[PDB]
């Protein structure tokens, strides 16, 4: 039962369909052989971005992206594209912080709200200025189990990582002016990264941008400007054919409300474990709990009989400790159910 | 089918076998696209990976090995925010080497000591590094115009090289330079990810401004898993290293190649429908370009067409230069090379 946070469990047919390293329609040709100048890797790329728009919703006037190097680089992307003069962001965790870091280091970043205080377990009161060139949030913060679950309505153009929760349930992108997220969570196999890009927020900027980090350049060039990672965007493309195959994200945020709720009753009602997030703030994706009163013992003792149990990849992050249990999209009911048990029948 | 394409490529087909890590790497049951990148188990495929690539090549004691996704393209900006403290110089040898400068040019004051741009880039042109610039940047291959240095440069002052199109395709003296990348689309592995080979000795000297996320000694101070790296493209090249290294590594190699263009240069020179575009001297051992003679007899559907039929793919050349161009990477067969020779010998007409 895999809850690793990221590269994750993925669907089978996703893994089993990607036989096109044998065998892509070239004909005879593996996909990693295959040209992306090809009209059989254009016809995929238009074909996921199709699906992508038709899955998500996405309304005339936004892009799709694909992109090597992660969301990290992104950090770095938005900034020098869409930070003209000042940008405001909103600290609530390590990827925030991290997106922050990078943005400082191009331009003057007003960090409009922090959980920090209390070790990032809830999601702060924020207010967002009508004079900033841009506002950045991370919707999920992957790392303490805190989830911004509606959409945001800013007066300026909002940004937001949702690598570890996009495709995760429906959303109004008319909110959004640019969402990105690393695809290894719930979009697809590591080794692209997504970007959906309202691109008329772009040309803003003061002058001062390489070709390479232009979002201007990859719009123009079909996110072809230079050689895309094909095997990754391909599993984007199997990925995005799935959710649609099994009712789209209306049914998979069934699932997922399902699943969260729950392991969230579990660790409320068992009483070797307790949550560390604030009930209202309650992340459906990256489920994080600790030891009760305490280390009951954490040590070894919830942990070892865990593995034993066939569960793998729940351990926390340092800064946080204890557990977490990261239930994306391709983690079925059965595995939470399967960690609700491990769970209850550990408690002595 | 023979497939000539300039990039992605052929590939050898243990190695998009062995990618049956997609149905199950170690794991237990797991595939290799659903491992973490702080698994044990891939870290220990990033240290073969490494280890494999320090052996097949040769590379001394303080040179480091990184995985950057992005692609070349990417690096273009990256070399030069690393090391471009005051000013640097570049050899503009065509398209890929012009594109390199661009970039540069946008972070700082760049000096192109040399071109072949005049007689349409179809010869490398004589030059002299100044030794008081930064660094020097070369495009060792030429991808579309079928150029090539064929020798290892000696510097002085620090030598950097896109070596997309012919990196891994013989065996080099890497103690002459400072700062290696590749794409992996060509020779090294599938696309997806982008080799850097650099002796992190040089880094430190630019003053100051950096993004964390471009900064190659974060990246190497975190065993380039500073963020998420390109697991399956990454598998990629651990396999084709090994496979390099199954059949002679790097000598055997430069072999095979060598007898691949000599045989179809010989072709191209033989038979007198097509002609080489190149100077002699300096052709490209991996990409192989010629044009319809004289003229238009005509590449014209007529070469182009019947090729296809024949089974030939990828042959076609850039807009540029035109006519045609053989990219014969490591993967390419000398049988593949040989069914284009019988092509445009049959062909005569
Ligand atoms: C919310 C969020 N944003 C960004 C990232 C960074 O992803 P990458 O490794 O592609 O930089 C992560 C990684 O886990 C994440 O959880
Ligand atoms: C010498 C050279 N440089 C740069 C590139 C560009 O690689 P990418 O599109 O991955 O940046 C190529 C691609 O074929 C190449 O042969
Ligand atoms: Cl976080
Ligand atoms: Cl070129």
């Amino acid at each position: 039962h895999n809850f690793g946070a990221g590269p994750a469990a993925m669907a089978k047919e996703v893994i089993e369909a990607t036989a096109k390293a044998v065998n892509n329609f070239w004909e005879g040709l593996s996909i990693l052989e295959i040209s992306h100048r090809s009209k059989e890797w254009i016809n995929v790329m238009n074909e996921t971005k199709a699906l992508m728009k038709e899955v998500m919703d996405i309304p005339e006037g936004y892009e799709i992206l694909f992109f090597g190097g992660g969301a990290s680089l992104q950090f770095l992307m938005v900034a020098m594209n869409l930070l003209n003069k000042k940008a405001c962001y909103l600290d609530t965790g390590v990827w925030a912080s991290k997106a922050i870091k990078e943005a400082e280091n191009i331009g003057e970043v007003k960090i409009i709200g922090t959980s920090k205080d209390k070790n990032y377990t809830y999601i702060p009161e924020y207010q967002i200025p009508s004079d900033y060139d841009y506002f950045h949030i991370t919707t999920n913060n992957t790392i303490y189990g805190t989830e911004i679950r509606k959409d945001i309505e800013s007066p300026i153009p909002l940004v937001a990582d949702m690598s570890s929760d996009i495709l995760s349930k429906p959303i109004d992108i008319s909110k959004y002016s640019l969402i990105y997220a690393g695809a290894q969570k719930n979009c697809g196999a590591a080794g692209v990264t997504i970007v959906i890009i309202k691109k008329e927020i772009l040309g803003k900027v003061q002058r001062k941008i390489p070709i390479i980090l232009d979002y201007q350049v990859h719009i123009l060039n079909n996110s072809m400007y230079n050689t895309p990672p094909v095997i990754s965007i391909f599993t984007v493309n199997q990925t995005l054919k799935y959710i649609k195959k099994i009712g789209g994200l209306k049914k998979i945020q069934e699932l997922n409300e399902e699943k969260a709720r729950l392991l969230y009753a579990e660790i409320d009602r068992n009483k070797i474990f307790r949550g560390t997030v604030r009930k209202k703030d309650r992340s459906i994706m990256n489920v994080c709990f600790v030891m009760e009163e305490q280390y009951k013992q954490l040590e070894n003792e919830f942990s070892e009989y865990a593995l034993q149990k066939g569960i793998i990849g729940i351990k926390g992050h340092r800064s946080v400790g204890g557990f977490r249990a990261s239930i994306y999209n391709a983690v079925t009911i059965e595995s939470v159910q399967a960690l609700i048990k491990c769970m209850h029948d550990f408690e002595q």
